[PDB]
């Protein structure tokens, strides 16, 4: 009957501690094409942010191409951002690229006394792969890049010019319902951080028992099982300061 995904994320490790809930909700669903909306919110790094997007995914037997557009709103700091994303996915392999475009201007900072803040423009490229012979095991590679004289990519107490970072992570999905992982990130100025995270994933089209059985993890990681996965993007609005 119903199709799509609800996902809770819990994360900790430093600056971006908190929780989130997101939904992927199809409005047109055929073998060749899916059109969907995605909506969610999060309380992370002492800010409340909500996000609304839509896109399409186009399917071939061996691959999927997709695009999406997002509006990101940090209600705590009143910062607004436009997002655009592309997708190229296959069995056991999900690649995405995302662009992050400021829609609001300088204004008095929410967290930093004596500063103005606004969204930092940037992009990221994201890969998630799963071992085909043991798909419960996944790896994550991200490159991200942001622009401005004083950007807070790692935290807002160490501001940096045009910072970039590479993330490498591993994660484990014993059953489709839950994924746990650890992400290591290294960036400019020799910044490093660690992110521990757990996701609870509910698939609307799956029975309860299917979602707590290890044998359905492989299905989830194939192209056709992954079709309702959330967009891979950063839903947090990275800020710059002046
Ligand atoms: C702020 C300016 C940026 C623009 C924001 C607009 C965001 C919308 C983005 C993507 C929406 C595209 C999805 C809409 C595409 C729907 C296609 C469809 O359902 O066709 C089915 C028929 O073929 C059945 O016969
Ligand atoms: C579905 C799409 C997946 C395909 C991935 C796309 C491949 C992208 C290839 C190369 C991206 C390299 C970006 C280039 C790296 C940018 C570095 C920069 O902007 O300057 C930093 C200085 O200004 C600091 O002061
Ligand atoms: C710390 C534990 C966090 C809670 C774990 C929750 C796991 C799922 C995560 C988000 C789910 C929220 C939305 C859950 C929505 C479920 C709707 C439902 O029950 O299906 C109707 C069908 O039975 C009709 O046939
Ligand atoms: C090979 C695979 C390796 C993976 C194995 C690594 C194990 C780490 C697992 C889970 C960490 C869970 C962290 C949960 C985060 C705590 C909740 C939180 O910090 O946020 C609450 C916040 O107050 C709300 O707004
Ligand atoms: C609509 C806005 C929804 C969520 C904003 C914050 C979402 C946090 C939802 C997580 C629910 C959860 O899993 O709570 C576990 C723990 O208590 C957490 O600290
Ligand atoms: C600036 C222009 C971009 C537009 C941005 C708006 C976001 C959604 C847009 C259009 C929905 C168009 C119609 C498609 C919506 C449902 C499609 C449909 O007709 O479904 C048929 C039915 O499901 C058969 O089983
Ligand atoms: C403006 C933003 C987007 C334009 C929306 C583009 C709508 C393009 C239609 C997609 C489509 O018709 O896909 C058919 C599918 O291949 C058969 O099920
Ligand atoms: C900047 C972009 C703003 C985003 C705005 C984009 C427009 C669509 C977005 C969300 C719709 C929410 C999803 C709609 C849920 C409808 C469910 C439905 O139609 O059920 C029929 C079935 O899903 C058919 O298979
Ligand atoms: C920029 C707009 C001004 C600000 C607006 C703030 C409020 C909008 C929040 C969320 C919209 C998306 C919610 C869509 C939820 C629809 C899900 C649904 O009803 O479809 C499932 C149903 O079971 C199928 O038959
Ligand atoms: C740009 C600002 C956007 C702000 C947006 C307001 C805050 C929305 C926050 C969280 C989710 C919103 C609730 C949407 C719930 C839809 C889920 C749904 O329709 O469920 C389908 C059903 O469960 C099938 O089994
Ligand atoms: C139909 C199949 C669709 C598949 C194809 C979808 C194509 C669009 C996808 C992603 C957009 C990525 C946007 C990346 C923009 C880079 C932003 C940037 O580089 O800003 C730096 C600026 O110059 C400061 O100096
Ligand atoms: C559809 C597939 C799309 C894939 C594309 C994703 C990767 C490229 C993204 C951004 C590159 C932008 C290049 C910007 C790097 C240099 C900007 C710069 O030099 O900064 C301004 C200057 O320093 C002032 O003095
Ligand atoms: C536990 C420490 C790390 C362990 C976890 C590391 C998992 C491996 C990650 C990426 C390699 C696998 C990526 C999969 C690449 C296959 C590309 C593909 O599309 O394969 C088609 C499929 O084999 C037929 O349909
Ligand atoms: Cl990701």
């Amino acid at each position: 009957q119903h199709y799509g995904t609800a996902e809770v994320n819990l994360q900790s490790g430093n600056n971006f501690d908190g929780s989130s809930l997101d939904f992927l909700l199809p409005f047109y669903d055929s073998e060749k094409m899916l059109a969907f909306g995605q909506v969610g919110a999060r309380y992370i790094d002492s800010r409340f942010t909500a996000n609304l997007g839509a896109g399409q995914r186009f399917f071939l037997p061996a691959n999927m191409l997709g695009y999406n557009v997002f509006i990101d709103q940090d209600f705590s700091g009143d910062n607004t951002r436009l997002g655009i994303g592309g997708e190229y996915w296959r069995d056991y392999f999900k690649s995405s690229v995302n662009g992050y475009f400021r829609m609001s201007g300088w204004h008095e900072s929410y967290n930093k006394k004596d500063y103005d803040e606004r969204p930092a423009n940037g992009f990221d490229i994201r890969f998630n792969g799963y071992l085909p012979s043991y798909p419960a095991l996944g790896a994550k590679l991200i490159y991200e890049q942001y622009y401005g004289d004083n950007v807070a990519l790692f935290n807002s107490d160490k501001l940096q010019s045009n910072p970039g970072a590479a993330t490498v992570g591993v994660n484990y999905t014993p059953i489709p319902l839950v994924t746990m992982g650890i992400d290591y990130r290294h960036g400019t100025g020799n910044e490093n951080d660690l992110l521990y995270s757990m996701q609870f994933r509910y698939q609307f089209d799956k029975s309860w028992s299917q979602q707590i059985e290890p044998q359905y993890v492989n299905e989830l990681r194939t192209l056709s099982g992954s079709r309702y996965d959330l967009v891979q993007r950063n839903n947090n609005i990275i800020l710059e300061y002046k």
